[PDB]
């Protein structure tokens, strides 16, 4: 099993990958970020285990960083795995209010901090989370940073194919799809879960695959 891979994608943005194997899909990677705000460290998702989180923690806390948040886009594992354990080290977790209800009902450990509305900031002007609408999920959020221009669009930015159905809303999709492109128009990177980095056009081309995906369920 690879180990969890830490990558600076420019200053103050890193991406952590960490793997899972699940029988009928070989080995699986999942995209998230750290992101620094000067010495504070911030999670965008967590891996996929309590084990690769601390990894993910200890990575910075050792270089000199404050972990001073968590944020996870969605109520799934490959983005909350790690809210248990942070919770019991005091590492302040956040979600929206449905992400948390969603995980309840999962008989998942919720996040502690939350919020209700479309748009909040982690980071007064560097860090904001919004929610496009239904998605993948019902709650999926994406991550926003303005100084930078990169969205983390988390499993909602599918470029390649949709993925995992199973909790997804087709009908809804392509309308929130529309909204994300609208609020953020002008992006320079758009970082996803499971598709390689890319520019404003992966938004576009999300639209195109759940306007897809909806037709060919009917
Ligand atoms: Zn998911
Ligand atoms: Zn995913």
């Amino acid at each position: 099993l690879p180990d969890l891979k830490i990558e600076k994608l420019e200053e103050g943005v890193y991406v952590h990958t960490s793997f899972e194997e699940v029988n009928g899909w070989g080995v699986v990677s999942k995209h998230g970020l750290v992101v620094l705000v000067n010495t504070d460290a911030y999670l965008i998702d967590t891996p996929f285990t309590a084990t690769d989180t601390e990894k993910l923690v200890n990575w910075f806390v050792e270089r000199g960083y404050k972990i001073k948040g968590t944020i996870s886009s969605h109520f799934h594992s490959d983005s909350t795995g790690g809210i248990e354990w942070l919770n019991s080290q005091s590492i302040p977790t956040y979600a929206s209010e449905l992400t948390n209800e969603l995980l309840k009902k999962d008989g998942k450990v919720q996040a502690k901090n939350s919020f209700s509305g479309v748009s909040y900031w982690l980071v007064k002007n560097k860090i904001e989370v919004f929610y496009p609408g239904p998605g993948h999920t019902q709650d999926n959020v994406v991550v926003w940073l303005p100084e930078k221009k990169i969205l983390f669009g988390g499993c909602f930015v599918k470029p390649d194919g949709l993925g995992n159905l199973g909790d997804a809303n087709l009908e809804a999709w392509p309308k929130s799809a529309k909204i994300l492109m609208s609020k953020y128009v002008k992006a320079k990177l758009v970082v996803s879960s499971h598709s390689e980095i890319g520019d404003a056009s992966l938004l576009k081309r999300t639209w195109e695959q759940a306007v897809k995906g909806l037709n060919e369920s009917k």
